[PDB]
């Protein structure tokens, strides 16, 4: 439970966490260990005001795709867009638990959310649901106004898995010439299907997520290596040329986070391929302090919210 | 603005909506006027802890209908459940807007919700919403299990034209021998196409629900004067006969609201029939108390909801 340096409501969280253990996530069920984000997500009163959501179905990706769109309550016009992938592994997650994280960033940014309904792992392996993000990226926007949003004014968003999705949709549409994108914003990212990194080392355990867990979560979603080895499995394993042309991103991390390094480490080769990027630590917090309810008022947890929201609002704004 | 006897809260809510006034609802558009609602109830911080939702689409009414299923969040095994039908004059409402009454009346009772998304008016008229409201009830008591509660512990529940829409799928249940119901929860219900109550006439205005309003809401769902005088259109005009062995029913009413009479005189219809009823006016309150997010908060509104909970906790237990 915890090391020196973790913020106090965190370290607390952590603490609770330990005391009534249960077994390991990845001894789970997919299901079961769905069923474990979903109910401590449902443990406790958070704020979802300002926000107003309707269900879209697209056909695209040769598929039928849910969205749940997600905007600012009681604004008329074509307001601008992200796309929010969320995070769990390729295992968890949904609209629901990520619901409140999604909420924050609509109501600071003013922008409007487009949340996709990806296939989750083992159900499906990679690359279904990049292909998936990338064609509702594609299709919001080329078809923006049919949800109210100005499609030519798109970024991207995701915590964890979500920020690998973010950061991949961009590198496929680099690749695809297609759509412009004005912002990349990657929350916590998963960047790289290795496990050797100095804070992999440091937090395998005690902080929520776990070694255990990363690579459980990479087994479901591909044990093809030779999957894990493209830059659209493994981002960080971009070359510069690769890398060049992307568009501006906010990268934040978390100090106690096993992910911390490879997100830190893609943004240094984003900056080295003279990408605009801003890489921010918020030190004391852990992996998802801005996606889990119980952290949702820690005052530190806020002030990434509002960052994340202003940076998005910045980003979307008229020519 | 509001009468002597209005519950202070209310009435400050009901001052500030004649404060910067606005057009009556029934001058905008339907799609306008669904926006009003949706922005009412995004306007306010509100409490959605403990539940779990997850959507299901089914095939029934000859017709793909969406259910939004509510579940006590951490709880294994099948629960009992009640069916919810959202009210908003048929034209306006969906789950967003009602989703804080539902979450309420899911974790006072411990028991599923199935919200049913019905076809708005004017895109449809009566009897389309109803039809496909009884189609989902005999669904869940017949493949519940699918969506892991017992539909054999099955009642119907709603507010409004909800009300309305709840004590006619009960009508059509019966009806129809099928299925099974342990109890209606009406709350202040919309139970006749007639507008000479008193209290239609006491509070024609300036209680938030209005005659205008009213009148116009029934115009949507059909001007056909026949069918207003069917009892799965106006249940207040079924005999005892046709109201003989009804589930036992709580209805609410309010105090300041145009269909608190029709409300209570359907209770007092049902009781004459043999029915078991517990007919309750809530004193101070206007029309909508336990689903305006703004009067969330109101003692009286959580007493009610505490109420709604409770008793149908009461009505979904083991035999
Ligand atoms: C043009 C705009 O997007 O404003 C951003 C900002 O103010 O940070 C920005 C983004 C990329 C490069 C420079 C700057 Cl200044
Ligand atoms: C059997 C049960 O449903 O309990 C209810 C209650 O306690 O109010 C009830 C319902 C109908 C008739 C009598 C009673 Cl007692």
């Amino acid at each position: 439970s915890g090391s020196p340096g973790v913020e106090q409501h965190t370290q607390a969280f952590l603490e609770a966490l330990e005391q009534g253990g249960g077994k390991p996530l990845e001894q789970l069920s997919p299901k079961d260990a769905r069923a474990v984000l979903t109910g401590a997500q449902a443990s406790v009163k958070v704020d979802l005001s300002g926000i107003e959501v309707k269900e879209r179905t697209i056909q695209a990706n040769g598929q039928s795709i849910k969205l749940q769109v997600v905007r600012p309550a009681n604004v008329k016009g074509e307001l601008p867009v992200f796309m929010f992938f969320h995070g769990g592994g390729w295992v968890l997650g949904d609209f629901p638990t990520h619901q409140r994280l999604i909420r924050d960033l609509v109501v600071g940014s003013g922008a409007v959310a487009v949340y996709v309904d990806y296939t989750p792992s083992p159900e499906s392996h990679y690359p279904t649901a990049i292909n998936q993000a990338y064609a509702a990226t594609q299709w919001v926007a080329e078809h923006g106004k049919e949800i109210g949003v100005d499609g030519k004014r798109l970024a991207v968003a995701g915590n964890a898995v979500g920020g690998n999705m973010a950061a991949v949709v961009a590198l496929k549409a680099k690749e695809a010439g297609t759509p412009a994108l004005r912002f990349q914003l990657l929350l916590w990212p998963v960047t790289d299907a290795s496990f050797e990194t100095a804070s992999y080392k440091q937090f395998a355990d005690g902080h929520f997520l776990t070694t255990g867990m990363m690579k459980w979560f990479w087994d479901n979603y591909t044990t093809d290596a030779k999957a894990r080895e493209q830059i659209y499995a493994s981002p960080l394993r971009a070359s510069s040329e690769q890398l060049k042309g992307l568009p501006p991103a906010l990268v934040q991390t978390a100090e106690f986070d096993v992910l911390r390094d490879e997100g830190e480490a893609y943004a240094r080769k984003l900056n080295a391929a003279g990408v605009t990027v801003t890489s921010v630590r918020y030190n004391g917090m852990i992996h998802d302090y801005g996606l889990l309810n119980p952290l949702s008022q820690v005052p530190a947890v806020k002030a990434a919210m509002r960052q994340a929201g202003t940076e998005l609002k910045v980003h979307l704004q008229l020519e």
